[PDB]
């Protein structure tokens, strides 16, 4: 093992919807679990008790190098939770930078709606900062362990792909090359706290929603590989949604399908792609009164469930904007932690469509960026 980025390449699993999971050990000798990729989240947690949905779990009991820290913790997610033991463990990553580090565990002992029959993983990693850790951000999370602990440079970048099984990439340490074409393009994070970031303008079918762009980050914006859809602030949900429901008006239907309580189905290969819009998510760049443009494809937020059967993934939010697992797949997604940037560039996993293609373009003029801050 070289910790080389071939090696990381493939690296990430899952059943769709389920998310994203990387195979991790922890504890001596290396007990093996499946771990969710989360970077709207900062503690790194594990099931350490039987469990309905848990086929396996964390035995400290069988680890002599296991910790006890003898604190109890929560974390109240939208709407699963657990609470559990912290301690500290030796953790790897086989399919990772050739590394062991000693990091924070919470063993989760009791928990609510948080587990996913089915879904494969025992746990979760979020990969955000401590200033959103539980209990408080003395807390410190896995990613700023391996980089104190270990010469692995300070980002990992994120390749989700499509499909039913889903795979992808998490390159620590690095960007590799292979999985992207075309130049990255980076937005600044606002704050360390989530990956926030700053949503300048936006566009549906070359449209411009000509909205005040603070409606666009209030209360913010954030990028959560750990929330299935695009969601979106109630003001900006319903232009959009008006939007699509307007370019696909020549289709029929039901009133709970836009509020992704319902399915629409169509004869198998026979899906009307073309009259769903694109849209145009303008972040912040790097340069004054500079940004650039990701595009979005329908088949990112028509998701496939089991004819061709799918849910409307944009969803309404009082909590902001989330760029989640559905607008990252079909983009390279670098989380440079170390120069305050995210990246984003056409994946090699990219979404196909007849006459369209997911892009990411610039560079863009844009004035007056700072004013689409929510304060
Ligand atoms: C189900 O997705 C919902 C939106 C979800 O709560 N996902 C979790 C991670 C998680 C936890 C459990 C299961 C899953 C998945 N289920 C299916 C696919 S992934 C994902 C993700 O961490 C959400 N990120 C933000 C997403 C937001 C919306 C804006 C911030 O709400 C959140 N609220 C609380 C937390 C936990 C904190 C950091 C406060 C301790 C985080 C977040």
């Amino acid at each position: 093992k070289k910790g080389s980025f071939v090696e990381m390449v493939d690296n990430l699993r899952g059943k769709s919807g389920q998310g994203y999971y990387v195979e991790m050990t922890v504890g001596s000798p290396p007990q093996t679990l499946n771990i969710l990729v989360d970077t709207g989240s900062s503690n790194f947690a594990v099931g350490a008790a039987p469990h309905p949905f848990l086929h396996r779990y964390y035995q400290r009991q069988l680890s002599s190098t296991y910790r006890d820290l003898r604190k109890g913790v929560y974390v109240p997610y939208t709407q699963g939770k657990w609470e559990g033991e912290l301690g500290t463990d030796l953790v790897s990553i086989p399919h990772g930078p050739n590394v062991t580090v000693r990091a924070n565990i919470a063993a989760i002992t009791e928990s609510d709606k948080f587990f996913i029959n089915g879904s494969n993983w025992e746990g979760i990693l979020g990969l955000a900062y401590a200033e959103i850790a539980r209990p408080d951000d003395s807390l410190e999370p896995f990613f700023d362990s391996l980089v104190k602990q270990t010469h692995v440079p300070n980002l990992f970048s994120l390749q989700l792909c499509g499909a039913a099984s889903v795979g992808g990439s998490m390159i620590i340490g690095g960007i590799d090359h292979s999985l992207y074409t075309g130049s990255l393009w980076y937005t600044p994070i606002r704050r360390e706290w989530y990956y926030e970031v700053i949503i300048v303008r936006v566009e549906i079918n070359g449209q411009d929603l000509k909205m005040d762009c603070k409606e666009y980050n209030y209360d913010k914006s954030i990028v959560d590989s750990g929330t299935t859809n695009l969601r979106l602030p109630k003001k900006v949900f319903e232009a959009a949604v008006k939007s699509i429901k307007a370019a696909s008006s020549t289709e029929k239907f039901p009133d709970g399908f836009w509020l992704g309580e319902q399915l629409v189905c169509w004869q198998a290969g026979t899906t009307p792609w073309n009259i769903f819009p694109v849209i145009s998510l303008y972040l912040m760049g790097e340069v004054t009164n500079q940004s650039f443009r990701i595009t979005i494809l329908p088949q990112q937020y028509l998701r496939p469930v089991e004819d061709d059967c799918y849910k409307f993934a944009i969803s309404q939010s009082s909590t902001g904007t989330v760029m989640g697992a559905v607008i990252m797949e079909g983009f390279y997604v670098v989380f440079d932690r170390a120069r305050k940037r995210i990246g984003f560039a056409v994946s090699a996993c990219h979404v196909h469509d007849e006459f369209r293609t997911a892009a990411v373009e610039g560079p863009f003029v844009t004035l007056d960026m700072e004013d689409c801050g929510y304060n």
